[PDB]
């Protein structure tokens, strides 16, 4: 069978864990992701924390709202970064976990700032205000020495709420 199209929420930051994010401050003009495939995030923070809190951004108030600046220099920002690439965890050595995300929206970085910048290979989606736990599917821990997922140790998020 051929797959169906994706639901479209009216609120572009419907997914935000911190709704104080000010969408009008995002620069440059964001190109919102309209697909709904699984996204991924490398993070060293453990699933007990992420499943309780979701992914909260570092600074929705005074953080770096410019996406190009945030991608290039990684200051505290209103964004939580994710990737289209299931395998990007292989490039994140420090990071103990590959989180699986099923969330509407997000700013498509390469569509917003182009695909010629230094980190275009990361195929990132930046979530303004972060990501509520109901949109975090689960996680797989990563074996650092082989850069592989420990698949018998993946865990589903009890708070995940499928929506499509």
């Amino acid at each position: 069978a051929a797959a169906p199209a994706c639901p479209r929420f009216d609120d572009p930051v419907h997914a935000a864990a911190d709704p104080r994010v000010d969408v009008e401050r995002i620069t440059p003009d964001p190109v919102w992701r309209t697909t709904c495939g699984t996204l991924y995030r490398s993070d060293s923070r453990g699933p007990a924390v992420v499943f309780e809190q979701g992914f909260l951004p570092k600074d929705v108030i005074d953080g770096q709202y410019d996406i190009e600046s945030y991608v290039l220099v990684n200051q505290p920002s209103p964004y939580v970064s994710t990737t289209y690439d299931h395998d990007l965890y292989k490039t994140y050595y420090k990071s103990g976990y590959n989180y699986y995300i099923d969330a509407p929206g997000g700013v498509d970085v390469n569509k917003t700032i182009g695909d010629r910048h230094k980190w275009a290979d990361q195929v990132e989606v930046a979530f303004p205000g972060g990501i509520r736990t109901e949109f975090v599917i689960g996680v797989c821990p990563v074996d650092k020495k082989t850069r592989t997922e420990k698949m018998s140790e993946c865990v589903g998020n009890p708070h995940y709420e499928p929506w499509h």
